[PDB]
Parts: C-alpha cells; structure tokens; sequence
C-alpha cells in the first residue's frame, strides 16, 4: 500500500533530522546567501587558515587539515551509527551483520552528505562556520592535494539530481541495508528490509520530483560512483601510514579500514 | 468527557499491541505453565546455559549482560515506535520528542521487563527461554547483583495485578513527564500527561474497581523506578570499569 511507504518515509526524515544537525537544507542556506544563517568565514590560503582558529571554533598544515578531516569523519559515524539504529529492523538482524553493514555503508554515507557540503567551488567546513576552497585543498602537499578532489567530481554529479533532505534520508537507508557486503551472515533479512526501502524511495521521488523522469535509476545508479571514490580513499589512506608514520589515525576509523 | 478517555484509552492499547511483540497477557501464560502449547527451555546453572545458544539462537557473565544490552537497543525501537502514536506526541518540538524518550525509555524498559518476571526468573528470547533468578545471583561481581534489585521491584509492581490495557496508558504516562532536563516547551507535554492521567484513572477504577486507589499506587511506584534507573546507571559506571569499536558505538 501506498500509505504504509509513505510512513515510512516519514518516520526515516524524522530520525535523519534528529541525528544529523547539518542538514542539506541548512547546507544551502548557508552557501547561497539567505538571512535564515549567517556568513560563513572562507579559508583559502594558509594567512586565512591561521585567522581561522580565531574566528571559527577548530605539524604540517597540510596534515593539520587531515586530522580535522579525520576528527570530523569520526563525529560523522558517530551519527550515521545513531541513524541506523532507526531503521526498522536493523537492530533486530544479527549483531556480527549490523556492524558489517556499518563498517562498509559508513563512508559511501559519508561522501553522499558531504555533498550537501559541497558546490563547485568548496566545502563547508566546522558545522557550517567555515567554507574552505576546493582550490586550497587541491594546492596542498603531493599526498594530500589529492584527497578531496575526487569527493568535488561526485558531489558535482550527485547535486545535479537536485535531492532534498528527505529524499536523501531513504537513500541513505538503502545504502546501509545493502546485503551485498563482504561477511555477511544473512543477507536475506537485509534484501528484505532494503526492498522495504527501495519501495519507499521509488514512490518519495516520484512524488517530491515528478517531473524528474527516471530520477529513481538515476539516483541508484550513483552508488557506482561512491563504490569507486570509497576505493581511491583507502589506497590513497595507505599511502600517508608509510609517508607519515608519525601520524595517528583514530581506532574507530581504524575498525572502519579492513584491507 | 468520558467517551473520548475510553477511546484514547483504547486507541494506545490498539497500538501498544502492534509495537509490542511480546504482551503481558501473551508472556503471563507461558511462566504459569496454562498454555502448554509451547514450554520455554530454562537456564538453571551453567550447563544449560551452553546447550542454551543451540536452541535459542542468539566469559560467561560478560556474554550476558551484553545480549542484556542487544535487547534494550530493540526495545528502545519499539517503544519509539510506540511513543509516536501518543496523540500530538509527533506535533511536539523535534527536541522535545528526542528528550522524553532519552530519558523515558529505561524506566519504560523495567517496567516491561517487570511484565516479564515472575519470582523465580524472567523469559528471555522472545519467551523460547526462561532465566532462573538463582541463575543471575550466581553470577561474579558485580554482576550478581546486576538483575537482583529489578526482580525485587517486578514483584511488588506485578503485586498490582495490571494488564497489557493498563500498561498501554501507564507507560505512555512515562514518557510524556515534562520534567526531563532540557526540555524546551513543557506546556503541550504536560498537555498530554495530564490527559494521559485522567485516561489511566478511569481505565484503573473500570478495569480494577475492587482494586482501592490503584491510581495512587501505580503514581507511587514511578518513584521506584526513577530510584531503579539511578541505580542501573551507576553499576554501568563500575562496569565501565570491568570491561567491534563499532560495536561500542551501536551501544551508547
Ligand atoms: O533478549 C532477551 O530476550 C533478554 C536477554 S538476552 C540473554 C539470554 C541468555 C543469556 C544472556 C543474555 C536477557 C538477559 C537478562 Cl540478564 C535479562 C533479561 C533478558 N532478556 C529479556 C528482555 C526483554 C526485553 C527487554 Cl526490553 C530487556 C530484556
Ligand atoms: O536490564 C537491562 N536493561 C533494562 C532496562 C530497563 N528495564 C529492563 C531492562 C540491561 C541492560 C544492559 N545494557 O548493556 O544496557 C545490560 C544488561 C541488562
């Protein structure tokens, strides 16, 4: 029935408000210029970088950076965990599943909402304090000039499809209940719930967008993309372990990476 | 008036059994033995307990009171489940929804286990099993005294004879008190409670009339369980000191 889809759209919406406090919508607000949020403080070269731990709550700088982005990533899981634990039926599967779900549809997650923190020219940064450059970020040492570029590419394409936050709450479901990762147990229960799922999205963008034709297997066609941007990341990750074995990676991301 | 407190009355009791699997009536068979239909394997001593994860699917103390915690998680989905269908619980400021449940889903979550408990033990699993409470006082510190003080509270709860009807209101009481720190608009909760309340008295004095001042009685008993609560949190401090970095994050 129609009516038991759209209850769950809306109960999905409901907990991605409550566990996620930078919406893609006051994303937007912020990177346009509406008077519902204030001005972000942009950084785009190492004097702004150093004004900005005065003004917008916060070693090579480039590594600096990364341990900010890395902090952040952490804060991110954190939150995507406490969305999961709504998804109807997650927390009934097996316990050892629930954490493969979460260890692999983490950063595929991760990377989609960052788009919500992305346009052409950039990434909202510090809960929407900071706007840091994709100009300043590609400028930055030979391992690193390389990290956030081809999050810009994707988040480019994705934006394009024009989702709203509560699309994007049904979509990030159907990332997490995949079925198709690598150790699960039982993947039957998870296929169940993500047909659920997918149901659910089918309808809610023929409704938020119905003159967007074939929106539906335009989305589900982008988990190509995050699939292949998850793989350069971690090799890339590797990489910087042996540059800078002075540097420490944080042990739940750590659990996260299982080469 | 009393037509609409008897059809609020029944509109949560509808609900409470469609986000509860496992109803009082439904378990209260299964420890008096009457439904003999199904008979729930029992964890008397240790051995039972290894032949237990054969039957039932699912160090020996620590496995426990961590299959302890997997269900609470559960629960908590039910019950917020539950709390949504609470007239104008979803109206209310999205912080205000978040905070009645962080705060009202543990006392919620003993007194439904108390539904689960008879003096002996409790049904684990759905009802497919049934722990002994000899099994629970076995077990190391501070682990043995982890279930003792709930046992203690489930029989004098369980002493008011309630039913899944009563329960239903009870509960839904629970979760809107407008006194969980950090609320911001308190007036549409105390709102609800208050209609929640006289929705309970009735239901308590038609359901239970040669039962005296069982209003009185069940009001008196939230005060054990904000004391049980208090109690529960700070033995998961000393545990916090006894004792997958995913799966701590799961576990909040
Ligand atoms: O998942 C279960 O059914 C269960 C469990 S899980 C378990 C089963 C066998 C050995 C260890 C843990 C449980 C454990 C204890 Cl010490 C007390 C009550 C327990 N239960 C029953 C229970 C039902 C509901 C809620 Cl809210 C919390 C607990
Ligand atoms: O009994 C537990 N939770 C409740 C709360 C309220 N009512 C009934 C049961 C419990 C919780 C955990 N845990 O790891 O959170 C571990 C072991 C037992």
């Amino acid at each position: 029935e129609s009516a038991d889809l759209r209850a769950l759209a809306k109960h999905l919406y409901d907990s991605y408000i409550k566990s996620f406090p930078l919406t893609k919508a006051k994303a937007r607000a912020i990177l346009t210029g509406k008077t519902t949020d204030k001005s972000p403080f942009v950084i785009y070269d190492m004097n702004s970088l150093m004004m900005g731990e005065d003004k917008i709550k916060f070693k090579e700088v480039a590594i600096r950076i990364f341990q900010g982005c890395q902090f952040r990533s952490v804060e991110a899981v954190q939150e995507i965990t406490e969305y999961a634990k709504s998804i109807p039926g997650f927390v009934n599967l097996d316990l050892n599943d629930q954490v493969t779900l979460l260890k692999y549809g983490v950063h595929e997650i991760i990377y989609t909402m960052l788009a919500s923190l992305m346009n052409k020219d950039g990434v909202l940064i510090s809960e929407g304090q900071g706007f840091m450059t994709r100009e300043f970020l590609k400028s930055l040492r030979k391992p690193f000039g390389d990290f956030m570029e081809p999050k810009f590419e994707f988040a480019v394409k994705f934006n394009a499809l024009e989702l709203d936050d509560s699309d994007l709450a049904i979509f990030i479901a159907v990332i997490i209940l995949s079925g198709d990762r690598p150790g699960l147990l039982n993947v039957k229960p998870i296929e169940d719930i993500q047909d659920n799922l997918l149901q659910a999205l089918e309808l809610q963008l023929k409704l938020n967008h119905p003159e967007s034709s074939q929106l539906f297997a335009k989305l589900l066609q982008k988990m190509t993309d995050l699939r292949q941007i998850v793989t350069e990341h971690v090799q890339l990750l590797q990489v910087i372990k042996k540059t800078e074995t002075d540097m420490s990676l944080h042990p739940l991301l750590q659990e996260i990476y299982k080469d």
